[PDB]
């Protein structure tokens, strides 16, 4: 067998990862989404938003976007626990990191002050993030002061997963592998199977700032907004 | 941002629940039940056990009277762990714990001698304890004991979640939102898609008590008890 | 109620398993596969397997070839982390441990070398170290140097799990209950919706050694290589 040393990144990650697990409550609310309405409002807007934001459309800006609406109406999931005061504090701006996937192991670059941004701001923002993490050209003011993480789990086609929060964030959202499924629609009293663009939300939270009820109320807004997809004054193509 | 300090109920049950994924090695075992049996026998008794018992009859006690009785077949689940003296104490008694989503945030008042309960004497008890949690008018006894936790994940609409167990206690039973799905039905060997009232019941379990094949076959029995759904003479109307 | 003290199989596994959460960043990512062919491969298969080979041919020897084979192109899994001197070790030989469910409690016996072994040879060694372990005929070797697990959490019927790792190990994987859902099958733009004999496969990884793409892709090649079903020269009937 071959043994060679982690590179920083990685070994930061890692111990940051064991030391959260043990210092907090953690556990991962399942939720779904029908992403159908956002499918097609996403294929038909690419070119537009691509001549006009020079970005690619993905679904993730869609989920941060209803995340930090949602933490801004939800300011107890936007908070941090000190279990030596035994002190709640709720955050004035809403920063969310983004989980990317680099060659030198996960990064997490925040948004600071997303609450002040416009949708195509937001996927401007998660393009320029990427790519200054994978090219490792991240200033250390992008990887502090998350106050919330999301996470792209569906990249590498996951149908869920338990992602791990580390404190003094609350709460960290999984955007699970959007997938083909059939589900029960209901219109008029009449249920019915339709094929719809499915994807697995889950939620994983910290006992000791959000409750299960807390964390149910949490996702059903993000729910609601993405598969209500008013969406289109927020494109603003 | 602002601060302030938090209640003395979410103090301690933050606390509780870091230090008991500590001193416990916890697995969420993942379950469903097709509840629509359950769902059109409750559509039609609700008149007569409002008249008959005084409180509304919801689908929680079906599952309190299904685990109860599963914890009396499997006494290996109604157990503790001592880690000092590598000692198992299986309970004679049956103290059901219910989570109770309360504006302090969660209380567990528990069921006590649930083996000795009639069904109705059982959701009477959860409108009682629930009633009072939510009024903080506990006792102190009403919060000791328990033996097994049943915690209606459901209530907030999430599809499953990881309930934290707190030893002794050695099972956590999520009765998680009971949806329309479409589902698999075999008769005579036709297999057809029905649409059935779903629902997840995720079963936390602590491998120092209960290994993965005794959480399945505990699941099993609560499984199908509730989908058999041979409650008439339960309801007692 | 009574007391008596567990054997030293579960009182080492139960101590085993705490310890192991506090020393290691475990996740459950969540995957499926279509189990539908290789059920279909394996009743035609079956009588003629029992008489070459002289075992009951299952599905689990299917997972742990397709497993072996991924631990292979996916060296990074089949590797160990060492949080003192921060780095990381690919293991030359996969070394599969497969829990076996006894009467004394959950036991792991390994297959070395699994690498170097063909289907029929895989198969016949799953039913021997299962039949020694449940006889509690095993020698100290057949349960040291395991560098992967595989447990069947579907021989009780559960959906799903979120099995426990042990480090040095870096990953477990779940062959859960395969049961017939309605899913969306796609030929040439055709949506539609068939029923299929589908299970979940949930695999626990550190992420001390593993990422969440990672995790992914590891179990891509797996359930792509279980749904093609290419397993008739491995069978060599
Ligand atoms: C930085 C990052 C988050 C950006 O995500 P993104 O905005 O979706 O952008 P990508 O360039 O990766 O998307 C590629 C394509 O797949 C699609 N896609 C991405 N995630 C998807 C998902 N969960 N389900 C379905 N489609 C998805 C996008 O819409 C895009 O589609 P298109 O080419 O048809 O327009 C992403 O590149 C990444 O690193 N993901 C991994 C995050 C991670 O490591 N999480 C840890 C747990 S795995
Ligand atoms: C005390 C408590 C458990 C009682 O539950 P209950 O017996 O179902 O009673 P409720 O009054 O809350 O039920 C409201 C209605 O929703 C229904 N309902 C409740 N849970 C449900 C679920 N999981 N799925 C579907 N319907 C459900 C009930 O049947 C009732 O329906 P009806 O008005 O048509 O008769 C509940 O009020 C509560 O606090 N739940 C939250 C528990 C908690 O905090 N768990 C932590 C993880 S979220
Ligand atoms: C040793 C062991 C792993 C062997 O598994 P196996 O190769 O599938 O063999 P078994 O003899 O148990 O299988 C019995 C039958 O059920 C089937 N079966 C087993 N697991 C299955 C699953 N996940 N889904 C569907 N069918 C399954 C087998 O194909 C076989 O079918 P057949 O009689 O029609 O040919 C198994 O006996 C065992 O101990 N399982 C429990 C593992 C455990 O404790 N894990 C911990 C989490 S529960």
């Amino acid at each position: 067998g071959t043994t060679a040393k982690v590179n920083r990144i990685r070994e930061i990650t890692a111990a940051k990862m064991v030391e959260a697990l043990q210092i907090s409550a953690q556990l991962t609310h399942l939720q779904e989404v029908d992403m159908t309405k956002i499918a097609e409002l996403r294929k038909e807007s690419k070119p537009a938003f691509q001549q006009k934001y020079g970005v690619n459309l993905t679904y993730l800006p869609f989920f941060v976007k209803a995340a930090v609406e949602a933490l801004v109406s939800h300011p107890n999931v936007n908070a941090s626990y000190n279990a030596e005061t035994k002190e709640m504090t709720y955050h004035a701006d809403v920063n969310v990191a983004i989980a990317v996937d680099t060659p030198r192991g996960l990064l997490t670059p925040v948004i600071h002050k997303a609450q002040e941004l416009t949708f195509p701001e937001i996927a401007q923002a998660i393009v320029d993030l990427a790519d200054r993490a994978r090219n490792n050209k991240l200033k250390p003011q992008d990887l502090m002061g998350a106050t919330f993480t999301i996470t792209n789990i569906g990249s590498e086609g996951a149908l869920s997963d338990t992602p791990i929060l580390v404190p003094p964030q609350a709460g960290i959202l999984g955007t699970a592998a959007i997938q083909k499924r059939a589900v029960v629609v209901t219109e008029d009293g009449v249920d019915a199977i339709a094929i719809r663009q499915m994807c697995y939300m889950p939620f994983t939270y910290d006992h000791q700032v959000v409750d299960g009820a807390d964390a149910g109320r949490f996702t059903t807004t993000i729910k609601d907004r993405l598969e209500t997809a008013n969406f289109a004054d927020d494109l603003a193509l």
